[PDB]
């Protein structure tokens, strides 16, 4: 029943990750003696939400691994650059605003006449001889992998995601729905050789939409 | 004729002063090494080119020689920082991925950092540990150090200053000269005991008239 400081610690780290929209799956069984023992405070989805807020937006100076800011053992406050909240089943790397100097959450486009080295305005796709990158501007327009094993990367939390469907990104929840302004998809090409993208490429001021399938490998 | 490593060294010791980081330098087969391994000329105009790539218009991937898209360079397996270290001195600069650079009037203190009451500091203490952190506001004023040793952190790049005298800042050439907007100065109580910083303290609704006196900071 007892939880030793890790799994209390990757306990918090999976209920922050769902409130991120992150993962649809989590484990908080046992998180209200663990905060009432280690923090001293409960441990609601208000106080999350709070701290989440917090964390990416509002951030002021240094903070602990809980996510906690100020102006008994995490009381340390080594930590500015960024912070690892990782549960076990799925890790992220997330990035302060204490780092940062995030929209305010669409219409639909109109439908134009190829589904099948493209032409889009909503999307930016780059190959290094080094893996494949398809950035997107529209993160509203969603972009649903297939059978793909992707990393993907933001000014708000780079994580890696397998699970086919549409891409999870970060939602921040304060007087309103915060989402990413934009993020990149990297494509490990050496795994990844039935990976099929599923979007929808915007041509052009008024904008066009018409659906595409672009594969990589 | 120098090695691939003292050549790195060098190339980030000409990056260094051209910063106006370093006073002093060592760049004596900095030609060979480029028109050897980079195969392009290293006058002061392609490393200015490059410093402007690098810290605005930076987009994407990059190189330790600063170059943005047997030419040991060309692998572009580089990101979110790049360590400029010449040997004698050394920077964490961050790439994009900067103000432009005024008199004030002066008011009637002259010396601790509890309390400033300074509208161009911010001065915060953790006792989270043991060190103490002196965040400015305005960078054209500057904060000369006194028998110091700090390590200065910014959002163009991180590095340890021990000359006595004003604060070094990095300044990127393009269209004019670019400074950073803030700057913070961390110093650990726990070598840093004759440590003075003399600055000027910013005094005095949105009709307030700016105002300005001197205050020495005793550490
Ligand atoms: C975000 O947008 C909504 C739109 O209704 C608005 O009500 C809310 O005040 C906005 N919040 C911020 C922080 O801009
Ligand atoms: C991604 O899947 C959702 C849910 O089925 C679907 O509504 C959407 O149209 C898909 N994306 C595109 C670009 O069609
Ligand atoms: C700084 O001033 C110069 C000189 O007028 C100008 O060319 C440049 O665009 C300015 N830069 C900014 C960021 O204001
Ligand atoms: C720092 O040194 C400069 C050297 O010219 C001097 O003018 C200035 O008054 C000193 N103090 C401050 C706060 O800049």
């Amino acid at each position: 029943i007892i939880l030793t400081l890790s799994q209390g610690l990757k306990k918090y780290y999976g209920k922050i990750l769902k409130l991120l929209h992150l993962t649809l799956e989590e484990d908080t069984e046992g998180l209200l003696e663990w905060c009432k023992r280690n923090l001293g405070s409960n441990c609601d989805d208000d106080f999350f939400q709070k701290r989440i807020e917090e964390f990416f937006i509002t951030g002021e100076g240094y903070f602990n691994e809980v996510l906690q800011f100020k102006t008994e053992p995490f009381k340390s406050y080594f930590a500015k650059g960024f912070l690892s909240i990782d549960s076990g089943y799925f890790s992220a790397k997330c990035y302060p605003r204490s780092s940062t100097s995030l929209i305010n959450v669409p219409a639909r486009i109109a439908e134009t006449p190829p589904k099948t080295t493209i032409n889009c305005i909503n999307l930016r796709a780059s190959v290094f001889k080094e893996e494949v990158e398809i950035n997107v501007l529209l993160p509203q327009i969603a972009v649903n992998l297939s059978n793909c094993h992707v990393v993907i990367n933001s000014h708000v939390c780079d994580y890696s995601l397998d699970t086919d469907g549409p891409v999870r990104l970060p939602r921040i929840y304060h007087e309103g729905t915060f989402m990413p302004g934009t993020y990149k998809i990297v494509i490990d090409r050496k795994l990844n050789d039935r990976c099929t993208l599923v979007t929808n490429c915007v041509i052009k001021s008024v904008l066009r939409q018409y659906k595409t399938e672009i594969k990589i490998g």
